[PDB]
């Protein structure tokens, strides 16, 4: 009962700007692999294993909990490599490695709890089996917001006015109703905007370096901070964009992968959270707050303050379930 | 928690060839319907009772079991009709009316036992509270079904076989895979096609005249028949697809609403039958079988006994839940 395996796997090579990142960051570092040993965790398809043998790994292991690692025990099979890359199929916290490894990569993030835990998984898997000083792909990750006017949530948020021009009927008297059901909601809606959506300049309100030891202790308390910025123009803000880069180290200087509304898109896209209702901004509007992320029914709550002009600080929280 | 509330409405409203097709249906009974009085089961946000009032019935009593009602009262109210339309709140088997009605409206069509027991829905209210040769809007519906080639999931059984021309990297063989995970289910996918996909004419296989008494008792056993067509040239069958037409009575000649391949999309697309693998055809191969639809944990079954060319009689069952 396999086609919800298929799509995901598809959605993630079907996303050259993913899979390429991957594979120059992979290559970029030929040097540190070539002759070395890998751990891939989550090895899906097995892809990023045998992009790994590629840039010259003598030794991968690719370690993958879910049904998919007969699929990527095929694929290393079919390619000639089942002597150099090692599909071994349960969770990385229990698995059983021969030797300590010079790398590992990983694709663990994404928005909701499965992506929180698999980080967790990905700093498990450095502690135990990662050599002091080894090489982690991405080895860094940084998390923005920007207050957005959102084009697709606008045009649903007007359909009703424009009920009278084609039907001959008036529904304008639901622009109320469509707002409480798709702004006053407490959900992460993760939807792709582009740069036109966005108000003022990004603000990066948190860094995680991976080969910190404490960060695993420092996630506990949740990743957040402050952020304050000017908006450009006059528009209705719907709300805040949320999004991270990764960093694979270069040589060279270092490969960034974006799922910014700025940079080309992504299956990522973005993390949206909107307000109850819209409020209108000008130019030199100054919008400020603060963001957490952290886990808690197991959810993953995001709690936002948040202040926007002359108008009273408020609170939004949000989650994932 | 309404945005489901609101996706849905949206999405109907937003068909402009379901909406005209109602208000046209509707507007062409004018002289049926000018003084009379009518039942919409099912009035949703009001837009079907109201075309009813604006083709000028003298009373129109719109019955919705869900939480939209409210909204529907507010449309009503707001376009000064509460007068002539009165929105009343539960499920139609167990609403009070003072009067039997000259006519009932509704939109009970879609795919899943929501649709199979809303037309029940809408029997019991004919039965009830229609008069002696009263007028149903619609009054027909017919079921097609076809042969067809899905250019989507040709791409989609093709993309592993693309992987190598672009990340070098061979997992062609993930094929066998795709196929098993994209065809070899037992699940209904709801999809559109275009005409270019229909491999043969399409053939009725059923009617129901929803006038008819026993209609009900008939649907006890299931709707369904035989069908036989050739094929127009050589194409991967992929499987059936299915879709319905419903009927207005004119004035004129009769109004048709239909969600053919071959028609403008509407929100319905069509509802497509996957083999567990492809089948290679050519012109004037003759694809005949059988086909039932009936209700069963509560699930809709369709039962599909066909044959292909000189390939043996196969069974492939299905399931919406
Ligand atoms: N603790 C764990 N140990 C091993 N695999 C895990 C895991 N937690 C999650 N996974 C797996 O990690 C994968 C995340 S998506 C994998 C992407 C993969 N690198 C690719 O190129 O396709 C899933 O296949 C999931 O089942
Ligand atoms: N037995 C029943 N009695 C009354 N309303 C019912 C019902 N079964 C389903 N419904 C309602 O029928 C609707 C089907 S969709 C309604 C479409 C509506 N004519 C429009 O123009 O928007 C839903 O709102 C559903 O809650
Ligand atoms: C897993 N995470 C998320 O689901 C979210 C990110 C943005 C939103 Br709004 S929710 C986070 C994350 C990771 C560890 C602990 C807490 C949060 C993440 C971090 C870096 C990069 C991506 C994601
Ligand atoms: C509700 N129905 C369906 O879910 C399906 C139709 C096509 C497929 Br494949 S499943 C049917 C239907 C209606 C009553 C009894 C049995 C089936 C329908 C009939 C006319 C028109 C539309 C739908």
């Amino acid at each position: 009962e396999c086609y919800s395996d298929v799509s995901v796997h598809e959605e993630m090579i079907a996303d050259r700007v993913r899979t390429d990142a991957y594979r120059l960051g992979i290559l970029r570092n030929w040097a540190a692999l070539r002759g070395k040993t890998v751990l891939d965790v989550g090895a899906g398809t097995g892809i990023l294993s045998i992009f790994c043998a590629q840039a010259g790994a003598r030794r991968v292991y690719a370690v993958e909990a879910s049904a998919i690692w007969q699929q990527a025990r095929e694929v290393v099979r079919f390619n000639g490599l089942e002597d150099r890359v090692h599909v071994l199929p349960g969770p990385v916290e229990t698995v059983e490695l021969p030797e300590q490894v010079d790398a590992i990569v990983s694709e663990w993030m994404g928005y909701g709890l499965l992506h929180e835990s698999m980080l967790s998984s990905v700093l498990h898997a450095r502690t135990k089996w990662l050599k002091e000083g080894g090489l982690l792909l991405p080895a860094s990750a940084e998390l923005f917001i920007v207050p957005i006017s959102d084009q697709m949530l606008e045009w649903r948020l007007g359909f009703w006015s424009q009920v009278k021009q084609h039907y001959g009927v008036d529904m304008s008297c639901l622009e109320g109703f469509a707002t409480r059901c798709l702004m006053g909601h407490s959900e992460i809606v993760v939807q792709g905007l582009s740069g036109e959506d966005v108000l003022a300049r990004p603000q990066r309100f948190a860094q995680l370096e991976l080969s910190r030891a404490g960060l695993e202790q420092e996630l506990e308390a949740g990743v957040g901070g402050r952020f304050r910025c000017s908006c450009y123009g006059s528009a209705p803000m719907h709300g805040f964009a949320i999004w991270f880069q990764v960093t694979f180290p270069g040589g060279e200087k270092p490969l960034v992968l974006s799922t910014s509304p700025f940079h080309p898109a992504t299956h990522w896209k973005q993390a949206l959270l909107y307000l109850n209702e819209p409020v209108q901004v000008e130019q030199d509007t100054d919008v400020s707050g603060e963001i957490t992320l952290l886990p808690s029914p197991r959810r993953l709550r995001v709690l936002l303050r948040y202040k926007v002009g002359d108008q009273e600080e408020k609170t939004k929280d949000f989650a994932m379930e």
